[PDB]
């Protein structure tokens, strides 16, 4: 880009490195992404160009979408720290209760409003949730799986997290639903409340493994055609469930009841957005503002 002046070098995305900058025209600082090559396929930039028109409170602006000269760059609003550096920097404390409540309220928020439109995330992770000083948080890179998939490496060859993979997507599902955003944002709840990823798998087989030793080894009884699966194994060891007073400690009742609901194996029985606003657990809900040393 030549009329964008690259403050910094914010991060490096999957698909390509994020710098902070500042628009020469209107002055705005954005979070400019640059991407890839055999002329990139069309049919993404379409995809690409449909999000524009995806505005929520609680999903990253994409401002706009500019392919040329082999490569491809996202205009995306800038907010100022993702969550996995302020569930880092909130590690010895951790984050209070209410703040975690509010940050779930809103993301699941930004999910109903993008599946209501039909369009899945697929890769949920805290590295692409941002927030800013006055407590809001939004999801970034909504779509951008559709458009080109998610890959095994990023384009750094660093490994692409599979940490809150859905398990229908471990097993060989070809098609994704909405639950497996569900499923990606349960996985960081619980993450925002123990202080500790949930299933840090380090391979698939360790990532399902890990998922099965906490919630039991799927069966046909909990998820219908599970055993029909592509990847499912009848040779896939049986663990037992375990009880999530003992998972997610010390969270309350009803964030254990909503927890279970986004975390259940059959994703047409995964709580939807929509339904999981109206869980007991936001009844108090609040909007607290974090405290942030930027
Ligand atoms: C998930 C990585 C891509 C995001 C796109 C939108 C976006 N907006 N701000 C940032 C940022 O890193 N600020 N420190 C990002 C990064």
């Amino acid at each position: 880009m030549e009329n964008f002046q690259k403050v910094e070098k914010i991060g490096e995305g999957t698909y390509g490195v994020v710098y902070k900058a500042r628009n020469k025209l209107t002055g705005e600082v954005v979070a400019l992404k640059k991407i890839r090559t055999e002329g990139v396929p069309s049919t993404a930039i379409r995809e690409i160009s449909l999000l524009k028109e995806l505005n929520h409170p609680n999903i990253v602006k994409l401002l706009d979408v500019i392919h040329t000269e082999n490569k491809l760059y996202l205009v995306f609003e800038f907010l100022h720290q993702d969550l996995k550096k302020f569930m880092d920097a909130s590690a010895l404390t951790g984050i209070p209760l209410p703040l975690i409540k509010s940050y779930l309220f809103q993301l699941l928020q930004g999910l109903a409003f993008c599946h209501s439109h039909r369009v899945l995330h697929r890769d949920l992770k805290p590295q692409n949730l941002l927030i800013n000083t006055e407590g809001a948080i939004k999801l970034a890179d909504f779509g951008l799986a559709r458009a080109f998939g998610v890959p095994v490496r990023t384009y750094t060859h660093e490994v692409v997290t599979l940490w809150y993979r859905a398990p229908e997507i471990l097993l060989g599902c070809k098609y994704y639903s909405t639950a497996v955003d569900i499923w990606s944002l349960g996985c960081i709840f619980a993450e925002m409340v123990t202080r500790r990823a949930l299933f840090p798998g380090d391979s698939e087989i360790d990532q399902l493994f890990r998922i099965f030793r906490t919630l039991g080894t799927p069966d046909e009884v909990v998820w219908p055609g599970v055993t029909s699966m592509p990847d499912y194994k009848p040779s896939f060891p049986k663990w037992a469930r375990q009880d999530f007073s003992k998972v997610v400690p010390p969270l309350d009742e009803d964030g254990r009841s909503l927890l279970s609901q986004m975390l259940h194996y059959d994703p047409n029985k995964r709580i939807s957005a929509k339904a999981a606003l109206a869980h007991p657990f936001f009844q108090d809900v609040t909007k607290p503002v974090p405290h942030l040393r930027l």
